[PDB]
């Protein structure tokens, strides 16, 4: 009964009319799917609904999380794609079609073994799926089916994982979905590789509680920091400083190709700033406030903390090809530590 009641708040960001419309979305999902199971015991209902709390999270349009609450009801629900556009629109129906035949094409094709093979396969879904929306919606399902492998064979928790790394989480890092991309990895890398993620996981839950003692100075003087500066706050809804997440898969991934070990490799300490500016009068107002707010931050993060000669990174003039956008700088904090600043919007976080 925690369902909708745990989604609604992470709809904060939507109109009252789109928020309605994933209500509907909800409610019908939860009839389709009524009496249904998953292979964990639960009502099937919890996973479009973990579906659409992760778009939701990742902030994405209305349609988008309404069809994250419908991608798995034209299969044994009774429901034709025609009730779909009929009541929620085309964008629904085009996008819940759209993940639902891709899963199945994926199974037909035949790349298995050949060099390059995930590639080619990748290509597929880009150059078949025009609507990126499709993608991000089989992103967000793979995510949680992740999340809930450990109610599957090891035979499927070797077999989706290798796929994940072949397939979906190389096309996270192409639509620009970093959040995404490092979950995706991380938990692949824990199913295909078990021995040797339980080994790295415990060598670094050995130094864990020292490192986040550190960050979390680092966190709450830039917090502070922050909140303290009137002008920004003016221009701000609110704020988000946090560590950032070591990267398991990309740290082993290393470790192996050349050489070394965990303690051979640096830990470069991360903190990052996820801003939400005030809602602005015009779409041009919104688009200049959103550039100003993180240069505004660049600034009291070096009034804060020494910053190293070289190290400021602007991605927000010059985006990453696949359109990363944030601002870096390295600073000398904690009594002479290295320190990396992420200075990005809610927009830019992905
Ligand atoms: N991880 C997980 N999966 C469960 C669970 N219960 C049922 N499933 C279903 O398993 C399907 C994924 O692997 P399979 O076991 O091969 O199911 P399949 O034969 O139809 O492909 C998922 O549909 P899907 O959305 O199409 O994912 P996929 O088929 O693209 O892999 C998902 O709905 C569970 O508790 N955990
Ligand atoms: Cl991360
Ligand atoms: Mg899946
Ligand atoms: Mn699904």
């Amino acid at each position: 009964l925690g369902l909708w009641n745990r989604l609604e708040p992470a709809l904060a960001y939507l109109a009252p009319e789109e928020r309605a419309k994933v209500r509907e979305a909800y409610r019908f999902a939860e009839e389709a799917h009524r009496g249904q199971l998953r292979r964990s015991g639960e009502p099937y209902i919890t996973h479009p609904v973990a579906v659409a709390e992760i778009l939701a999270g990742l902030q994405m349009d209305a349609d988008t999380v309404a069809a994250g609450l419908l991608h798995d009801t034209l299969e044994d629900c009774g429901v034709a794609p025609e009730e779909l556009e009929r009541r929620f629109g085309p964008t629904v129906r085009r996008i819940v079609e759209g993940e639902t035949k891709v899963s199945k094409l994926y199974k037909l094709a035949n790349l298995e073994g050949e060099e390059r093979r995930a590639e080619d396969l990748r290509q597929m879904f880009i150059a078949m799926a025009e609507d990126v929306r499709i993608i991000i919606v089989k992103l967000a399902d793979r995510l949680h089916n992740l999340r809930t492998l450990e109610h599957m064979p090891p035979e499927k928790q070797k077999r989706i994982a290798q796929e994940t790394l072949e397939i979906y989480a190389p096309l996270a890092h192409r639509l620009g979905m970093g959040q995404l991309k490092w979950e995706l990895e991380d938990l692949s890398f824990r199913y295909l590789h078990p021995e040797a993620f339980a080994s790295l996981s415990a060598r670094i839950q050995a130094t864990q509680e020292a490192r986040e003692r550190l960050i979390q100075k680092a966190i709450h003087l830039l917090q502070e920091t922050l909140a303290r500066d009137e002008l920004l706050q003016s221009q701000l809804q609110g704020f988000e400083v946090t560590g950032r997440p070591k990267h398991l898969y990309s740290i082993w991934k290393k470790m192996e190709r050349e050489g070394k070990t965990l303690e051979q490799i640096y830990d470069l300490l991360a903190v990052r700033v996820i801003l939400d500016p005030k809602p602005a009068p015009t779409r041009e107002s919104q688009a200049l406030r959103e550039k100003q707010v993180c240069y505004h931050v660049l600034g009291l993060v070096h009034a804060l903390w020494q910053p190293i000669p070289g190290r400021v990174k602007d991605y927000i003039a010059v985006p990453k090809p696949n359109g990363y956008q944030s601002l870096h700088t390295t600073v000398i904090a904690l009594e002479g530590l290295p320190l990396e600043v992420q200075i990005r919007t809610r927009e830019m976080h992905r």
